């Protein structure tokens, strides 16, 4: 019970990273390097 | 024989060479050159 919902709340923290990675992975920040 | 094993093997040098040049082909470098 407890362990499946930890394990549930692991990947939701994996999916929440996969979402945020895809969303910064636009690859614009370079030109803010430049600036 | 090995004649047509070494002129396979030139074309599939060419073909990895065609490859690397489509994936090169982005032309983003130019934006590292500015920085």
């Amino acid at each position: 019970d407890n362990e499946t919902l930890a394990w549930e709340g692991v990947m939701k923290e994996n999916y929440l990273v996969k979402i945020n990675t895809k969303a910064n992975d636009n690859s614009e920040e370079m030109r803010h390097r430049f600036r």
